[PDB]
DNA sequence: GCCGGTGCACCGGC
DNA sequence: GCCGGTGCACCGGC
């Protein structure tokens, strides 16, 4: 982790912070987060459309999709931070990508050909602790699949950075955060919520970090933990919405 | 419907509304309404809040549900038992994600619950979460358990919008009402948080039959419905991983 | 045209 | 402590 070694510094600037009082958060503490990282770390950090429009500037004779999905060089990569077909092509110059909700990252560290994903969740700490969803299980089951296929077990790590936050009123104020990396978690011990939209789901603070395998074992570990799921939740279906309502028809 | 009744009035005037750079034009539907209805308009937590303050004797939350008087309707509106709990006048309900409704539209204790759409009409068609599919059955089973068929009506108002400057404008807005669709063909879409998707404008209102057949045909789609989902689940989430595992 | 997975957290039952 | 359903809509593969 490209972050790890200054959790200190990170935490130190934020507790404090302050910012000013759908599906939007509550917290713009995350771009609290970024300007950070980028000021201090500027060569190493980007939002994940900032990341993309650098990588398709670097590379003018590259035009179309298929030609710029051969820049990640990853099909995982490609997988995780790319954005369509459609739009990778009519990407220009004077056209570039901006902030989707749907971007798997938030912040992005990269140094020397590998990857920190960095996912913020902020919370409000003065409310009924409620896990918020951490990463569509599903998708992570494909980049699972995919670093297996690619043997790509050394290329990127997806980890969490939680920062809690209060009203004391008229600005949310930071009081804490947390810092986690995912593939050190034990996989079996993963909360996926399928009703969520499939997401896993978990503080940051709360979360496992004994995972003591290979990032391979890792993987698979996950794959089986996963698959394992999915077969309890078709199960539990039919007792939770089919059973109780067979009397009415 | 309340609206029903008015509804080109306000589909005329919501046209040209702009907000500045859009979920916000729920507030404008709601400034009309009120403005045009302002006895039968409320936000939910405003519904609430002016139930308990008529009878702020009745405290506590097993006395305060009693005030409802209707098992579905409760279960439709009413906030968390500690919430209802530590009511008070100086601590009043607020906006919250997940209550039912956007405007409740209420007179001679008959409900018409609205959940405005918004829908950025630039960007290509991608049906919205209308409702949980399954609080939807259980609506549909309380609604069966206590005959209560002609109580209250789930409503939707698309509002398109464009980004048209500066800021967003509407361009135009539909009005469809849930119990007059085709109960099988609503769309379920499990993974979304098990939400019912369509677009107000593409949905069918010809239903013929009573609010409780209605409710009825519903249980059997969804019932039916859970079963496909149980066994795409396997293919879809279990096959195609099975290979990495063995 | 047809189809369904994803980001944001977030509340309340026992 | 455990647990899981709900609201916001919103893209891109073929
Ligand atoms: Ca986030
Ligand atoms: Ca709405
Ligand atoms: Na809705």
């Amino acid at each position: 982790s490209f972050i790890k070694p200054i959790y200190q510094d990170i935490n130190s600037i934020l507790i404090g912070q302050k910012v000013k009082r759908g599906h939007a958060a509550g917290e713009p503490f995350e771009k609290l987060v970024y300007k950070f990282l980028k000021e201090n770390l500027s060569d190493l950090t980007f939002k994940q459309y900032e990341y993309l429009n650098d990588l398709f500037m670097k590379n003018p004779a590259i035009i179309g999709h298929e030609a710029r999905y051969k820049l990640f060089n990853s099909p995982t990569l490609l997988f995780l931070l790319s954005r369509g077909k459609a739009a990778t092509e009519n990407w220009s110059i004077e056209n570039l990508f901006e902030e989707k909700q749907n971007d798997t990252a938030d912040i992005l560290l990269v140094k020397d050909q590998f990857y920190e994903l960095l996912d913020v969740k902020t919370r409000n700490i003065s409310k009924s602790a409620f896990a918020p969803n951490i990463i569509s299980a599903y998708k992570l089951a494909q980049t699972c699949a995919k670093m297996i296929d690619n043997k790509e077990f050394d290329l990127f790590d997806i980890n969490y950075l939680e920062v809690d936050w209060e009203l004391n009123g008229e600005d949310l104020v930071c009081v804490s955060t947390s810092f986690a990396e995912l593939f050190k978690s034990e996989p079996s011990e993963l909360y996926i919520n399928w009703a969520a939209a499939m997401q896993i789901q978990f503080h940051v603070r709360d979360l496992d970090q004994g995972f003591n395998g290979t990032r391979e074992e890792w993987a698979k570990s996950y794959l089986k933990h996963f698959v394992t799921q999915a077969e309890q939740r078709a199960i539990s279906m039919i007792d939770k919405f089919v059973k109780p309502f067979k009397k009415y028809i």
